[PDB]
């Protein structure tokens, strides 16, 4: 009738325990021979482990109709093949049936990596932080989707953010990793508890620990960059309101764009995470299903905003004509902006005519916007290092701002 | 006493003479015997080969105080060793004297290609076009110092927006290609007369053609690129004007800033392409000249902006407790923020401290953010496409948007 997923957890507070049994777990993982609601059970087990009791998040927390979870406490044993037994008896076996030239195994890069048991917290945390980032990692990248600019930006985000926190000793093969890849790829249960956790650790009061903190961070990139090429579109395509929008090469694409938003709405408070639940969706999201709309809108983007630097329509589908098209609507949407206020001022429409023109430039030459922002930045800062060297500042201020510094 | 860089000019209007010189010139910078004047020379031949007129532009615009150009009017000649001589007798020497296992030879990846030798203009502005371009970037390369980000960001930029107009058949081998990077390195001449060229194809009437567009863009790139880290520090760290302005540790810093920030401002409108002339100039405006700042500012400009995405402290001076505090920062101001508008609204202060704790929680949920700008694009663009459906579009609109898009 049901299918049920077996979840392992520990059974005492223990870090000897927790620590043995992450080290299966992961050890388990790198099985070739394992089955995949197996493993899905493996992961959600140690996806759990950051927090006091593993089995009380799962239970509250898993918000699957299809699927029932069985928690399975797991405690120490000098007398198994295993270091670990279940409670409660003689079920050594299921314990040892559980986990049963190893070249066929992931494991680590670092092949001097005996295990990874472990009898201090800070030591624990550094095993469970490092690799827990590498999992959460791997489902940014499926939801990142073409884009290949994070398996660069956030492994280097996390170096330089998490460090003394995430360490290489603990870096494992991709051989290992792929695993991880495919269970997400293939099992809509794993996704939807690690959508949970996320809205978990959003949810939470606090106060959050390093790495609760750390696997925030790599949620909300991940979110971010989610609808993207969505946003972005309906921001700078749409929203602008330039009158390229009547032609009638954008009626089909506007009409899609105009479903996507009713779904995205009807989504309610999902509606961010849909993109991580099921590819079909992040795949009918993506830029390719309003292609030109898009690159129009990428063309009225870095118009508008001179920027440019970040930007990627390293894509089959971008059309350069159309970016063309939505930098020149910007411009034309300037010499406009100008005609009317100089119309406003009252002055003749003859006269106007050339303000429309000098504003279409003023727009075109971006290197002279440039210019003008830094060198009025530069002013800015100026003005503010002079006003601070006045008035200076309240000890107080600087006794709070210390008081922070310190934590 | 005075420096002469000799440079090549054609010396007709022609195609075959523009097109052979520009043959035997990248030739001539393949040659591993070739001084370093000379190149130069060369360099600021090929450089100008995109007006009808490269004797005119180099005239008018070189703006060295320490050396003279010559020009060479160049032409065809059946009876040198080149297909070329000089204007005017007997100097067909010079001529070839100055051309003079076929490896030690920078050329192109493509060994395919025997010579660049072209006739008509569509043909010609191929090669330039993708010769001018890598020669660009390089200075790209250059400046933009430590970041990787750009062989990469501008190249995928040129492949995808110049297409087919850069064309992989024209690639050089990085062999040749470190010539240039070295000229570049070791020639103030070089840059100078680069920053001349940006400057002139800048203040252009018209109607760019495509080269000189491409080249504006990267221009541009180079431009914001340049002093990125500068702005980024003074916009969020400074201009802020938080508490933690006071902290003994930046006391040294905003000081160096202050310095910066005259000098910048003593350079009037050179001040952009400063960086791009000496290089000094350019590790001394970078992060590393006040790293904790920067990284403080770094933290204040997520924390504030959201975004991430295209941030970059990838660096070894990026100290992160500094991003933590720039963050903090930012959230106090927000609850500061939220207190004060509190108590105007006529809320007493003990009402107004949890105003201020839920604004800096607030402040920190970052998913939630995200999530009310989605929503928010969502319903405008929604609107929008309600709007369009309601009052259409003046076809005068359309028609004048159908005008656009035709060019």
């Amino acid at each position: 009738i049901k299918h049920i997923i077996i979840v392992p957890i520990p059974g005492d507070s223990s870090i000897t325990t927790r620590s043995r049994l992450l080290d299966r777990l992961v050890r388990l993982i790198g099985n070739p021979d394992v089955s995949g609601p197996k493993l899905t059970g493996a992961l959600i087990g140690i996806l759990s482990l950051f927090v006091e009791s593993p089995g009380q998040l799962i239970q509250r927390i898993t918000d699957d109709p299809d699927v029932s979870i069985r928690l399975l406490e797991v405690v120490q044993s000098d007398q198994s093949q295993s270091g670990l037994t279940f409670a409660s008896t003689n079920m050594e076996d299921e314990a040892d049936q559980y986990f049963s030239d190893q070249s066929r195994f992931g494991w680590f890069e670092n092949k001097e990596i005996s295990d990874i048991e472990v009898q201090d917290p800070e030591g624990f945390n550094m095993i469970l932080g490092t690799i827990l980032a590498q999992i959460w990692v791997l489902l940014a990248k499926a939801v990142t989707a073409p884009d290949t600019a994070a398996d660069s930006e956030l492994r280097r985000w996390i170096k330089y953010t998490q460090q003394r926190r995430v360490v290489g000793e603990f870096r494992l093969e991709r051989k290992w990793l792929d695993v991880v890849r495919n269970r997400i790829a293939e099992d809509l249960s794993l996704r939807r508890f690690m959508v949970a956790l996320i809205l978990d650790i959003k949810r939470t009061p606090g106060n959050k620990p390093r790495i609760a903190e750390m696997i925030c961070d790599i949620d909300t990139y991940i979110v971010e960059a989610g609808l993207a090429s969505f946003i972005l579109t309906i921001k700078f395509g749409i929203e602008t309101m330039y009158p390229a929008l009547g032609l009638h090469e954008f009626a089909g694409e506007l009409s899609t764009l105009e479903s996507l938003m009713n779904l995205y709405q009807q989504m309610g408070e999902t509606a961010p995470y849909m993109v991580i639940l099921e590819n079909s969706i992040q795949n009918k999201f993506s830029a390719g299903s309003y292609p030109l709309l898009w690159s129009y809108a990428m063309g009225v983007g870095v118009e508008l905003e001179n920027s440019m630097g970040g930007l990627n329509f390293g894509r089959s589908y971008f059309d350069p004509a159309y970016f063309r098209l939505g930098q020149e609507m910007v411009r034309r949407s300037a010499g406009k902006v100008s005609s009317t206020l100089a119309s406003e001022l009252g002055i003749t429409a003859e006269d106007a005519r050339l303000v429309s023109e000098i504003a279409m430039h003023t727009t075109e030459d971006k290197i002279s916007r440039m210019a003008e922002e830094q060198a009025r930045h530069v002013k800015n800062g100026l003005e503010c290092i002079r006003a601070l060297k006045a008035e200076p500042i309240g000890s107080l201020a600087i006794e709070e701002a210390m008081a922070a510094w310190s934590e």
